[PDB]
C-alpha cells in the first residue's frame, strides 16, 4: 500500500482543491480542507472549517446545481456539477464540484470527498459555442 | 484536523482517479492507484502499479501533452494536460492530467498526485466549436 501519512500530505499539497464533509441530516459539514481550496475560494482554513460550504454561494442561491447535487446526496450516488461561487472579495467563478458520497460501515455516518475546479474558461467557451449554435 | 486513515478511505473511494507517483530520474513511478483510475483504465491495480503510466499512451506517443508535463515537472510547477490515452480493451479516451509536484523534505526525493478525468465529451464539443469558428 502506502503511508496514509505520506498521501495526506499529498492531498493537502495538490493543485486540485480536496476537501471531505461529514452529513448533519440535511447539511453537510466540511471536516478538511487543502491550500487549494483556500485559494481558490480566499477564505482561510479557521473560516472555512466546520460548515456547509453553501456559503460559497451567497445570495445567488437560485442554482439547478444545489438541487442535483442534493438529489445525488440522497440518492447515495457521485454527482459533478458546475455553481457560481464567490470569494471573499466577491470575485465570482464558475467552480465545477465532484462530490463523491461515502459511507464508513464502523461509523454508519456518511462522509464525502469533493475536488474542484475554476472552470470559468469552460463555461464561456461552451457560452460562445451556443451563441454561434 | 482528520484521521489520515478516514481521508485514505475517502481517496480510495473517490470517483474521480487519484494516483500517487515517485519520481526515478526521467521516470515516474506510481505507488497508489484507487478504483476510479483503475475503471477509468480498465487495468488492474497489480498490473497499473510500480511503472511509469506513460504506458496508458501506447504507440500514440508522439503528443505534446507529453513535452509539457515534463518540462512542468522538471520545473517544479503543477500541470494541467489533455492527453489521447487507450484502455485495455483498446478503447480511446481523452484524459485530463492534474498533475502536482511534492517534495518530502524528509525524504529529500519528489512524489507526484494526479487526478484523472474522462474530458472526451469537453474535447469534442471544443472541436465542434473550432469548426464552426
Ligand atoms: C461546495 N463543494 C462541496 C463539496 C462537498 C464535499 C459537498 C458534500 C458539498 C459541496 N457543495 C454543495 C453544498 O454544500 C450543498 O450540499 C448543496 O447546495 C446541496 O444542499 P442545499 O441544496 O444547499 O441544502 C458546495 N457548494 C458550493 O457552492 N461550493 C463548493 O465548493
Ligand atoms: C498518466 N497520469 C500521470 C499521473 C502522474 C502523477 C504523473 C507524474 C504522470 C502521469 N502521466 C504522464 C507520464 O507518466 C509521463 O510522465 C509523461 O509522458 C512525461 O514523461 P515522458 O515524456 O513520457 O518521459 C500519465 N500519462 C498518461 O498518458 N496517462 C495518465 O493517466
Amino acid at each position: 500500500m502506502i503511508n496514509a501519512q505520506l498521501l495526506q500530505s499529498m492531498v493537502d499539497a495538490s493543485n486540485d482543491g480536496i476537501v471531505v464533509a461529514e452529513k448533519e441530516g440535511d447539511d453537510t459539514i466540511l471536516i478538511y480542507v487543502n491550500a487549494a481550496f483556500e485559494y481558490l475560494t480566499g477564505y482561510s482554513r479557521d473560516e472555512i472549517l466546520y460548515q456547509d460550504c453553501r456559503f460559497l454561494q451567497g445570495d445567488d442561491r437560485d442554482q439547478l446545481g444545489r438541487a442535483r447535487i442534493r438529489k445525488a446526496m440522497a440518492e447515495g450516488r457521485p454527482c459533478r456539477e458546475v455553481l457560481r461561487n464567490y470569494r471573499k472579495d466577491g470575485s465570482a467563478f464558475w467552480n465545477e464540484l465532484s462530490i463523491t458520497p461515502v459511507k464508513s460501515d464502523f461509523d454508519q455516518r456518511t462522509y464525502f470527498i469533493g475536488i474542484q475546479e475554476d472552470v470559468s474558461r469552460q463555461v464561456e467557451l461552451e457560452r460562445e459555442l451556443a451563441e454561434l449554435r
